[PDB]
């Protein structure tokens, strides 16, 4: 049962309707195939722009993301990590964005 | 080869742009590790709503769910749900929703 | 290693805001429960447009595809196919649209 990759969402330094999700900590898994990989994000309240409007999800790299609203409350996310390719996700590095469409 | 999660789309009681998808029936499944369960999506005239406008999709849980239109016809809808945990979804529970933008 | 599934995006005929995603080549693939299959897109101009609206994916048969913008450039876009059947992908076949809400 693989770890979950820990994300904090920050605001984009030049576009304020996108969302920035860093990864916490460094992880690192050279797998085979296609794997699901649970992402924790971390609640916010800057993840409340994402329940006012519609969003498009960005990849940071060769692996989709899959994003889901939650049904309490506007600072949650729920997303999981479709990898391609072997993982190596360093600190500090960005996983993906919303871009949200006002 | 697992059976079919069943749901049935109803229009939020709250929110006219909110369409609630109900468990039809009661299901279990203690699995080990992200998987992939196809839901069953009922077809439904309320369905028409999510061709019309874009829409975001809001988990009831700790899970994803994918959903995405179909080519022919306004009433129907696919999903595949890729469970967290392990699944205790009771009958007449709520799945999913999806948020319109009008 | 499953080889990837290729596609090419073009204008829909009738539709200027939906861009059709064709079969590369045949794809044969009688696999056993639902599988991810990731999908090559071809870079090219037309996709820029998901880049400067919302949209919703429409999947033309009995599958889910998941989208992702890319973070670098409007000319890409990331894809994972989930398959509920077997995999019989013909040639020029259409696997899936996106639809862009202006």
């Amino acid at each position: 049962g693989t770890p979950d990759i820990i994300v904090n969402a920050q605001i984009n330094s030049e576009d304020e309707n996108v969302l920035d999700f860093i990864i916490e900590d460094e992880y690192y898994l050279k797998k085979r195939g296609v794997g699901a990989h649970i992402i924790k994000v971390a609640s916010s309240p800057q993840l409340r722009l994402l329940y006012k409007n519609a969003y498009s999800t960005v990849s940071c790299g060769n692996y989709g993301v899959l994003c889901n609203l939650v049904q309490n409350g506007e600072y949650d996310l729920n997303a999981i990590m479709f990898n391609c390719a072997e993982i190596k996700l360093n600190k500090g590095q960005m996983l993906f964005q919303t871009k949200i469409w006002r």
